[PDB]
């Protein structure tokens, strides 16, 4: 129930492959996962951490405290979603999206929560709220009800992506709770992300696969105007993994060229809109940055090769990526559920350790993995 609070047991333990410390947050017997990478879960002083576990029979909402391995129910009851929350800027609440109709803020501290916006019935809610740095907008996609299709299959993601649903590109005011389309199309939009420090710019892309679009690397500006897209697009280059650099110095992203069978990361200039390469890429899923992007962390997948469960440390000015540790995750599929497995890699707030999820000891859990100043 909404407020109980766990004292849970911190076990270190030693990789054998790179000797890092590696740190075990949540039981081994009850499922627990971090939030997406690209949202806030610490506070900046690295004491509290945001994540959701079944401690209370539901996927709810937790705030572990890791100075006192105590964590508080933030959120009771069925129908959160659990990867989408994050920690406002002042840290004195998190919003999070509960049965896919009602945005929530709750207060960290009282616990008390707040509906600040709620679907309308025309349409339906489709990504994740991004908040503004001030933490007063909240961006976000939704789609025409009539224009939705349950994407089961592949059969089904191209097919819906042809269907060109009319999508939009809202904004809504945390304090009044009105609306505001800044952005509306006949094409499956996808990914709204507000530019770090600088409300005036606001990247989303279209969705559907990556070789019959367009190109994916759009920005607009909070006003609606300006659209644009981030990069020309050579043809035969796919771009993915797109996410603002916390500082907001530029748009970090994933280009892979056909016939080179090397990925390469790279920096778009927010404002120049001039991209540039910074280093390749290891065979990795996901990617998060630093703050000021300096340095970087992947999840090794798979491609009688081998699969990869190691968790790499890139250092953007050496251009060299490194393995930290293993997180030797089954990307199997829980309940439907295909990201509980992903480990998701985030830096804490002052880089000494890496976050992520991984369910080798048998069940879906939470690791902080120690990053040695060589960053081995
Ligand atoms: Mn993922």
């Amino acid at each position: 129930a909404k407020g109980d609070v766990i004292t849970l047991n911190f076990e270190t333990f030693v990789d054998s492959d790179t000797q890092v410390k590696v740190t075990r947050l949540t039981p081994t017997d009850i499922i627990c996962h971090r939030n997406y990478f690209y949202q806030k879960c610490f506070t900046q002083d690295g004491k509290k951490l945001l994540f959701a576990g079944d401690f209370d029979g539901n996927r709810n909402y937790y705030l572990l405290n890791l100075e006192t391995q105590q964590a508080v129910q933030l959120t009771e009851g069925k129908g959160d979603n659990t990867f989408g929350g994050f920690i406002s800027t002042d840290e004195r609440a998190f919003f999070y999206v509960k049965n896919e109709l009602n945005l929530m803020k709750v207060d960290l501290e009282t616990l008390e929560e707040q509906v600040i916006y709620t679907v309308d019935e025309e349409w339906k809610g489709y990504g994740t709220w991004v908040a503004n740095s001030d933490c007063t907008k909240l961006v976000g996609i939704e789609i025409l009800k009539r224009d939705w299709q349950p994407l089961t299959s592949w059969e089904k993601f191209a097919e819906f992506y042809h269907t060109n649903p009319t999508c939009r590109l809202i904004k809504v005011d945390i304090e009044t709770g009105e609306l505001e389309v800044i952005h509306q199309d006949t094409a499956w939009l996808g990914h709204p992300i507000y530019r770090p420090f600088d409300d005036s710019t606001v990247g989303f892309c279209h969705e559907g696969p990556h070789d019959l679009v367009d190109a994916r690397m759009w920005l607009v500006n909070e006003d609606g105007s300006n659209v644009r897209k981030i990069k020309e697009h050579a043809e035969g280059e796919s771009c993915t993994h797109e996410f603002w650099i916390p500082d907001g110095s530029a748009m970090a992203y994933v280009s892979y060229f056909k016939g080179q069978t090397d990925r390469v990361i790279y920096k778009a200039n927010p404002e120049t809109l001039e991209n540039e390469e910074v280093m390749v890429m290891p065979p990795c899923s996901h990617l998060m940055s630093n703050f000021d992007g300096s340095l970087m962390v992947g999840d090794g997948c798979d491609a009688n090769i081998e699969n990869d469960p190691f968790l790499y440390v890139l250092n953007t000015k050496a251009k060299s990526a490194q393995k930290l540790c293993k997180h030797s995750t089954s990307w199997d599929v829980l309940d439907g559920d295909r990201q509980i497995t992903h480990p998701h890699p985030s830096f804490t707030p002052n880089d000494d350790g890496v976050l992520f999820t991984s369910d080798f000891e048998g069940v879906p859990a939470i690791y902080i993995a120690d990053v040695p100043e060589s960053y081995k």
